[PDB]
């Protein structure tokens, strides 16, 4: 086992998460399956993927991180920022010898960008 | 953005669901916090993190994959099995390019291998 590839994130709005995804984080497009709801987007090319799957009921907050480099926390900090997404951090996580920055998706789910 | 790096996972029991995790997965001891009752586990060295969270109520599914060599899906199929875990697939994603293998982690999670 490599690693991590894809998550399904529940989102309220297909549209609007889709938007966020692909024009803030930069994710690529995939498969728009508009029957089921569900919006496949690629992650770095080939390297991850995030399934949004729009679900109106039942909110439930989710956690999920990408992997950034570290001397890419101050800029992409800033990227988030400049695009209007509030961004915590960067928050030390000694044990793990690593640098984490927090911020929100639109449903509030719990993004961070991890460097090791 | 270089890829997915980590998800939190609610779990039923956290002993129970961190068993399965470092020995049917493989996955190795990162951080065991018997306060909050999370558990982070190491993917592939330093790749990857899951972050199991005991959480007793409000059960609801999560789907999440790990990468894995394309070469690797009938020995990894295999593998599930010998440890008794049921396993659908492989599956074939023509569309991606990708071959998924689907089964369950003991809160009913719907995990995933997929190869690209």
């Amino acid at each position: 086992i490599k690693g991590l590839f894809e998550v399904a994130v529940k989102v309220k709005n297909l549209e609007k998460s889709s938007q966020f995804y692909t024009e803030i984080l930069g994710f690529e497009a995939g498969l728009l399956d508009s029957a089921r709801r569900w919006n496949f987007l690629w992650v770095s090319g080939r390297a991850g993927m995030v399934v949004l799957q729009e679900e109106k009921e039942n909110w439930q907050q989710q956690h999920f991180s990408f992997r950034v480099e570290k001397s890419e926390i101050e800029p992409l900090k800033k990227a988030l920022e400049s695009k209007g997404v509030s961004v915590h951090g960067p928050v030390n996580q000694e044990w793990m010898q690593a640098v984490s920055l927090y911020f929100a998706d639109p449903n509030g789910h719990a993004l961070e960008f991890t460097a090791l």
